[PDB]
């Protein structure tokens, strides 16, 4: 797969809208800190050429590689912000270390303003210049989530655009889109969290880890497929994900559309559930597929024991072709159990392997593994006690109150982890309870255990930037499969030494009165954590006390005429009230 020109080939195979979309998405992801203007300049230029090259392919440079042009028209034209302690230098170096540099400056927590949707303003920018508006949703998003799966972002930018198109005619604009962009915002964050797991697997964990996940995912959705065609899909689908993580975004997309086609040529041996998706346009297509409902468990399927427990050849197979035998086990197990979460299924493929390892060198392997499946059914007991026990706590306290309980756990579990992180993480776990505890339990486990896999991974990439807690590095590093369990076990690090007391961590101002509900809670929960870090041993009761006083006090002072003065006047009292009172 070489061409007269890679760029003209991508431009033809993608068109202008998506071409530009992805190109801007690349830059926004490299240079997360340059404003949107500069970006669109550069997109037009490589958009310039692509036409030049559809026009005449033999033209000077039409032949260079994609890293090349992206580099030259990013680097030598405007050597943007050397200030980046990272970026300045790669510039002058060539193929392909220069691009290799570029990628590795990606920042996973770039701390730009969190934008809160204001309808009247938003509707307006949509009326002013509908295409900029769409470009800025890309730049804004992509720049916050430098590993967002690019094609899937385009499809999201067009959805957002369909909401403004539907809603701005209305008289209460708000009651129209706010909701619609709310539940959409979630979809996009889960999308981001899910492709960072992919990327982080391929890198800390080997690409084989990626294929295993995918192999479970697809064997539930296409339960009626052969193992060979599942492996064929998981094969190319991984190349897709591979490129996207690798920044070959354009390659990534063209390649995702082929796989979508291929999937539609064979929709027959795949599922009688893909025909909607298989005549939709390009991107709707790929989004639809990935998300299609799990086909029906085929009829009259052999017991699993037939090949994984009674067959005599088990140990031979395991020894002659380990991966093969095991992928097959994974397929055969997943297509029979859609109610299971991909995360759990892998712990089970892993456990079955542990058992083989063990018995295949005992003297009578079959007596040892013959009962394996009865064992396996029970490993699911834990992740379901866990979810049950955490849901009750949630329905009890409701969301905020759940979050606040998770804050005490996780702070006690990893006190060395920075406060924004304990706050961020602690808030997403909380939410899973909102997202899942009402689900039928045939969708629950999947729900719950899937998200936890995404939230923990977030935990992991924040932490491994600035490692501080050893237990966490362990949980993050040992087995991708056992992470959730690992972290759940964490007990209070008895190694920890208290933060020294500090009035600013409990100083409060009258902004609390006025901020949105999210900013208000993050404020309070940020205090909780610091309270913990400074007294880790502290009894839950002592905390309730302490939170209770903070609350009453935010009230007495938010009802005041002069709100700030209040905060200046009783503030101390509440400080003092905290230190000696619950010392
Ligand atoms: O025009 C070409 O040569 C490309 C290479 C793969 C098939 N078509
Ligand atoms: O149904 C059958 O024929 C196979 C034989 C082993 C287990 N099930
Ligand atoms: O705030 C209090 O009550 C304690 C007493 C001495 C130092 N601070």
């Amino acid at each position: 797969d070489t061409h007269k020109s890679e760029i003209a080939h991508r431009f033809n195979d993608l068109g202008e809208e998506n071409f530009q979309g992805l190109v801007l998405i690349a830059f926004s992801q490299y240079l997360q800190q340059c404003p949107f203007d500069e970006h669109v300049k550069l997109v037009k230029e490589l958009t310039e050429f692509a036409k030049t090259c559809v026009a005449d392919e033999s033209h000077a440079g039409c032949d260079k590689s994609l890293h090349t042009l992206f580099g030259d028209e990013l680097c030598k034209v405007a050597t943007l912000r050397e200030t980046y302690g990272d970026m300045a230098d790669c510039c002058e170096k060539q193929e392909p270390e220069r691009n290799e540099c570029f990628l590795n400056h990606k920042d996973d927590s770039p701390d730009l303003p969190k934008l809160k949707p204001e309808p009247d303003t938003l509707c307006a920018e949509f009326k002013a210049d509908e295409k900029k508006f769409w470009g800025k949703y890309l730049y804004e998003v992509a720049r916050r989530h430098p590993y967002f799966y690019a094609p899937e972002l385009l499809y999201y930018a067009n959805k957002y655009n369909g909401v403004f198109q539907e809603c701005c005619q209305a008289e209460d604009k708000g009651a129209c889109l706010l909701p619609k962009i709310d539940a959409m915002r979630e979809k996009v964050l889960a999308s981001s969290a899910r492709q960072r797991l992919r990327c982080a697997s391929i890198q800390k964990f080997g690409e084989r880890a990626l294929k295993a996940w995918s192999v479970a995912r697809l064997s539930q959705k296409f339960p009626k497929a052969d193992f060979t065609d599942v492996t064929k899909i998981v094969t190319d689908l991984t190349k897709v994900h591979k490129e996207c993580c690798h920044g070959d975004l354009l390659e990534c997309a063209d390649d995702r559309a082929d796989l979508a086609k291929y999937i539609c040529d064979h929709q027959d041996a795949l599922s009688s559930k893909l025909k909607e998706c298989c005549d939709k346009p390009v991107l709707e297509k790929s989004h639809c597929i990935a998300e299609v409902d799990k086909d029906a468990v085929p009829e009259n399927l052999p017991p699993l024991t037939a090949d994984f427990a009674e067959d005599k050849e088990v140990c031979k197979n395991y020894q002659e072709a380990k991966d093969v035998f095991l992928g097959s086990f994974l397929y055969e197990y997943s297509r029979r159990h859609p109610e299971y979460a991909v995360s759990v299924l892998l712990r089970l493929a892993k456990e079955y392997e542990a058992t083989l390892e063990d018995c295949c060198a005992k003297e009578d392997p079959h007596a040892c593994y013959a009962t394996v499946f009865d064992k396996l059914k029970h490993l699911v007991d834990e992740p379901q006690n866990l979810i049950k026990k955490n849901c009750e706590l949630f329905e009890k306290h409701g969301e905020y109150g759940f979050q606040n309980a998770l804050i005490v756990r996780y702070t006690r579990k990893a006190p060395q982890v920075s406060t924004p992180t304990l706050v961020e993480i602690s808030r997403s776990l909380g939410k899973v309870g909102t997202k899942c505890c009402a689900k039928p339990e045939s969708e629950r486990m999947p729900c719950t255990e899937d998200y936890l896999s995404l939230i923990l991974n977030r935990l992991c990439v924040l932490h491994e930037k600035t490692p501080v807690s050893e237990k966490v590095t362990k949980c993050c590093t040992e087995s991708l499969v056992n992470r959730r369990p690992c972290f759940s076990d964490l007990t209070l690090d008895e190694t920890y030494v208290p933060k020294p007391f500090d009035e600013k961590f409990f100083t409060f101002h009258a902004d609390i009165c006025t901020l949105p509900d999210t900013e208000k809670q993050i404020k309070k929960q940020t205090a909780l954590v610091e309270l913990l870090k400074h007294k880790p041993k502290a009894t839950d009761e002592q905390l309730k006390t302490v939170m209770e006083n903070f609350v009453a006090f935010v009230d007495k002072c938010c009802a005041a005429d002069d709100k700030e003065g209040c905060f200046v006047l009783e503030g101390p009292k509440l400080v003092a009230s905290t230190q000696a009172a619950l010392a």
